[PDB]
């Protein structure tokens, strides 16, 4: 039970409806990397780099992530694998480690690490070849990585996709919103020769409606105001008609893209609920930041359920999504065999 | 010191800030009359409709000869209504009677037994000097005798379009009402309506473009005819800005204008825009003492920054058609005019 609070107001507003409390600078606007390697004291093998779609604030636990990086520059990636193996050896890490980081503006900054096996060792066994546990396990029994042959970081020539699957239709109670906390039970897999490809398999395996067709509605935040435009523009480019609440149309209208103008439900009728309800929406994109906005949004993120509408509610996501667009999950099939066999 | 009140609680609002009451007859298409009675007949002047609906004073509105959307039939009605008053208060002279036409019903406005202030204009249209004629039959000489008996429909349409003096008093709101507050007329002469408003359109001193950006900020009662209003103005070249509400019945025709904030809603808001040169052409209809106040700002706006504005949906389509007109293309004398009478 953690959020992110934006302002002195927000810290009472909390503070209050919750002993020690930690208090950590959140790293806004940040791409999330998940690092999984296995050091023997000798030497840090890499298994995986993992770049996360949503960014940091959504837990890692929930958020869709892709190996290889999609994103993030080699050069990045280096500091991060360098960072790793000092913290390897300083900790004295026997077996598997899984860092965390944030990157912004083009700095490394470490969110934690889990000097264990961590829950994404088996997507990226998967994806590379290299069974990691058995490899670790190997190493906390006396056999070092090079006594294995497994020293030498696997960079597989097809892109391999994870997305998770929430219960939040379980609990309709509950608004289905992502953030600082794992709901998600379960993960899919997407593999491709693009990462459009890797994340259209990764949607539809993890049981997305979406489709390539239709309307969409888009309501973002005030960070992302000026970024959705040229999402709404690949939408158009697809072919979608466009819905925009009024801030958002706002922005949009200033970038020269003019949304059709829907009412939120204080506002008037026909409003975006009752829109969603009446199969209007095919697409919504819904980005909201602060507890109140959080609190007033709710409606758009539980009808979308209910309804069966996909949704986004990042702005990462929302631009994977599409992505994916461009992209048939259903074009073409390939075994982990063929996979494993064209690894180098 | 003429106001309309909406409802009850309009009304104490009125009483106190503040008799005849009267309801007021609203969407009604307004009428002026010009007559001449001798005791023995009725000469029918002129009939004028005007372009704003009762409610917008007549010495404020713009004005057509011959009327441009009312049927003979209901024009009949009227010419009948007028001979019938003009025998019971005995005029002798010059009458004026104002209606007001709603539901294709006609009904009584006003009777004015003297000379009215459209008089000059009715005599210019159609060439028959009114003041002479019923100062004449004052005098002694009957219609009949002066040969003065047939109404006479102008081949060419004449407009009439009033001057307001709001920029001499820019802390006033420069809004149309049933209180008279212009100053002068211009007149416009053209083959069509549309080309006899643009002619008195730009004699009026208007910064109307044929091109640019219009913003759309009409009530309620406009939204449904809004429609066709933006319809005819992307139509003729124009980009559409829309406050929240207006935006919303466009979209929901599949017109999707650019929307704008209102100045408790943002930035930039209208007054932003309006300052900064995206309009050229405003239209913004209001009702309620409440809700005019408040979009006091576009209108101060708009006059303070030179931009054409309509703050009736009537005049919009007016203007609208205008602008298919070219008021530069061709010109005429009044002799000319005359002439060309039957
Ligand atoms: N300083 C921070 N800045 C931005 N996001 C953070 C920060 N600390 C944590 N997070 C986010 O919250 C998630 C959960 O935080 P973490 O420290 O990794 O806790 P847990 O032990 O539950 O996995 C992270 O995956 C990340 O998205
Ligand atoms: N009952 C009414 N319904 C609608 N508009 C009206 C009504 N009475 C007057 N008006 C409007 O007010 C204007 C002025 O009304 P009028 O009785 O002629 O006053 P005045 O003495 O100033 O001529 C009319 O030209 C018309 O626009
Ligand atoms: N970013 C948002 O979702 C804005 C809040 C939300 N639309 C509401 O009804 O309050
Ligand atoms: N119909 C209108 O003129 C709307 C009112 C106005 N725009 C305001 O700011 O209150
Ligand atoms: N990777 C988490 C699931 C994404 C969900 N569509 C959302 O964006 O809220
Ligand atoms: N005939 C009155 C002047 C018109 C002015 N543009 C308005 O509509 O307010
Ligand atoms: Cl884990
Ligand atoms: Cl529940
Ligand atoms: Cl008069
Ligand atoms: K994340
Ligand atoms: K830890
Ligand atoms: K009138
Ligand atoms: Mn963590
Ligand atoms: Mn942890
Ligand atoms: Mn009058
Ligand atoms: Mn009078």
């Amino acid at each position: 039970a953690m959020e992110i609070v934006y302002d002195e107001a927000d810290l009472r507003r909390y503070f209050q409806t919750a002993a020690p409390v930690l208090l950590d600078h959140f790293l806004d606007d940040a791409v999330e990397v998940d690092v999984d390697a296995i050091c023997d004291g000798e030497m840090v093998l890499i298994g995986g780099i993992m770049e996360h779609i949503e960014q940091a604030g959504v837990h890692s636990g929930d958020s869709a992530c892709s190996l290889p990086a999609y994103t993030l520059s080699q050069e990045i990636q280096d500091v991060m694998r360098q960072q790793v193996q000092k913290l390897a050896f300083e900790l004295q890490v026997r077996g598997l480690m899984n860092v965390q980081f944030a990157v912004k503006n083009n700095e490394v900054y470490l969110i934690e690490v889990n000097p264990r096996a961590a829950r994404t060792v088996p997507f990226v066994s998967k994806a590379t070849g290299v069974p990691l546990a058995k490899v670790a396990a190997r190493v906390m029994a006396g056999k070092s990585l090079a006594e294995q042959g497994v020293t030498k970081e696997v960079i597989p020539p097809y892109y391999s996709v994870k997305e998770v699957v929430l219960p939040f239709n379980k609990f309709p109670g509950v608004d289905p919103l992502l953030g600082p906390e794992m709901r998600s039970t379960g993960e899919v897999m997407g593999v491709g020769r693009t990462f459009a490809e890797a994340f259209a398999k990764a949607q539809l395996g993890s049981n997305s409606t979406m489709k390539k067709h239709g309307r969409a509605l888009l309501s973002v935040r005030e960070g992302d105001k000026e970024r959705v435009v040229d999402l709404a523009a690949k939408l158009l480019k697809q072919g979608f008609e466009l819905d925009a609440t009024h801030g958002t149309a706002i922005v949009l209208g200033e970038a020269g893209i003019n949304p059709r103008l829907v009412n939120k439900v204080h506002e008037g009728r026909p409003h975006i609920q009752d829109r969603i309800k009446n199969g209007e929406y095919t697409y919504i994109i819904n980005t909201t930041s602060g507890r109140r906005a959080i609190e007033d949004s709710r409606v758009i993120r539980r009808s979308a359920l209910q309804y069966k509408v996909h949704y986004d509610t990042t702005l990462n996501g929302g631009f994977a999504t599409a992505m994916a667009l461009n992209a048939d999950a259903t074009e073409k099939v390939i075994s982990v065999q063929e996979m494993h066999a064209q690894i180098k």
